[PDB]
């Protein structure tokens, strides 16, 4: 386990810089103070409510945000506050300069990437997932959102706060926990009383190459609860347009199997001729760096 | 007395821009009468790095006389809207850094005879400021200069001590130099070894993270080494010896010196010839 009140407080080591945004508290620009190198830091307040869900967060950044693929933990601190404010605890990270895929397609001419560059993202989601999956870690919400790219357009996947530990390389979980329009349809067990496993990171998967192909996930248009409910019935997405690769169309058409037994692992999806065949890893970086870098 | 510096205005001139250095910029200097070259280190007065700018020109002055150090010809005041800017004039090393030799070579490696004339000549440099108890604190291959004739000089007393301060680049920091949550002249010894691997690998240790992520880990991973196994055993040992974690076992300047990779090590001429053809031969 890990002990909160033993993390000391930030004061002369880090700073906050400005505010980025929000997510599960807020993400601030930060720096190391002595050697003014950059940090995400993720401020958020001591509650016995989130108590739970903060343990395991801190728990999984320390012991997998060590490969490549995974922005990688610094430390935790504790700011001290007055009986007037809640404490707050600060989880200090790699900052990824240029942002998410979600605003890299925001700020794209007609709100798609280029093959390359789907191709390319898959690969480091998949090289990160397969070294999470390895670990008996399922991430439970991979999107666009949660996958940022570095100053140098390198792939991180970001934000434990939902992740889970399994024991046995054939245990399975039940939770139901995710975004509506990346949710696998068994992690959409509300309804049923049994088990889903590493395989529902991989249909988000799916669904992040489609959100990198189409702007926006599958069912978009439609209430987060009426995406739960159509996600199951309706028949697995795939990409609107003829014009993308018959490899690309064969990598959603093998993430996207709606019953998790049929759909592939991550080991023989990383095998998969869209992810493996693929060009000089360097050429698509500084390709996709170049885009990052415009207005 | 800075205030007993005389303008360079019309004594040096600056000619073009080498590259950069802690908080101020490094040219290529000539002496206007002579045409003689120099290195001018350009950086601006406050009050606030005046305790840093005293030292630097005080080690600069007292230890620069030696061989393997760019020695100190003096420094200027440029008085000034605009903030006063003092030069630092020392001994133009013309072939550039060790970092740069590496960049401007096929494979990003050099020759392991090379690798035990450069370090060598840095651990005669060391010894001379650790005899004199001097601490350099920023030892890489950007701070090891190179002259026409391919002589070693050491260069940057910006953050050097006379210890636990915190101060130095990431990737070459000693472990006990992390002392970034409440050291002694081991520390050199440490960023030799990193250095050493940076001419042998291209970069440092831990290149492919973040200086942050390399904070981090050098602490807790084992002490680096040569990824390569066609390296010597005397190279595979030097790196071995220099790279120890724990800075009370790690051997002192003396005895690294007595090392066989550094003793036994032939033709100082025949090196130091073949460095300066490879030198010659990448412009
Ligand atoms: N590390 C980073 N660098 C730069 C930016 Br912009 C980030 C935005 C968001 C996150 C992030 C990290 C953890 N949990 C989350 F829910 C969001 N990390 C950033
Ligand atoms: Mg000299």
């Amino acid at each position: 386990e890990i002990d909160l009140s033993a993390l000391r407080d930030p004061a002369g080591i880090f700073e906050l810089v400005e505010l980025v945004g929000n997510g599960t508290g807020q993400v601030y620009k930060g720096r190391h103070v002595k050697t003014g190198q950059l940090a995400a830091i993720k401020v958020m307040d001591v509650t016995g409510d989130e108590e739970e869900e903060i343990k395991q967060e801190i728990n999984m950044l320390k012991k997998y945000s060590h490969h490549r693929n995974i922005a990688t933990y610094y430390g935790a601190f504790i700011k001290k506050n007055p009986p007037g404010m809640d404490d707050q605890l600060w989880l200090v990270m790699e900052f990824c300069g240029a942002g998410s895929v979600t605003d890299l397609i925001k700020n794209t001419k007609g709100n798609t990437l280029k093959e390359e560059w789907i191709a390319y993202i898959c690969r480091e989601i998949l090289r990160g997932l397969s070294h999470l999956h390895q670990h008996k870690v399922i991430h439970r919400d991979i999107k666009g959102q949660n996958v940022l790219l570095t100053e140098n357009a390198e792939v991180k996947l970001v934000d434990f706060g939902v992740s889970a530990q399994l024991d046995r390389t054939v245990g399975r979980r039940n939770t139901f926990i995710g975004t509506p329009y990346w949710m696998a349809p068994e992690v959409i067990a509300c309804d049923e009383n049994p088990t889903y496993d590493f395989k529902s990171d991989l249909w988000s998967l799916g669904i992040t190459a489609i959100e990198m192909a189409e702007g926006a996930p599958p069912l978009c248009d439609m209430h987060p609860m009426r995406a739960l409910f159509l996600i199951p019935r309706n028949p697995a997405p795939r990409l609107k347009s003829k014009k993308w690769s018959k490899k690309f169309q064969s990598f959603i058409e093998s993430c996207l199997v709606k019953n998790h037994s049929q759909r592939p692992a991550t080991e023989q999806l990383m095998k998969h001729p869209f992810i493996r065949d693929q060009p000089n890893e360097r050429q698509v970086r500084i390709q996709l760096k170049d885009h990052i870098d415009r207005t």
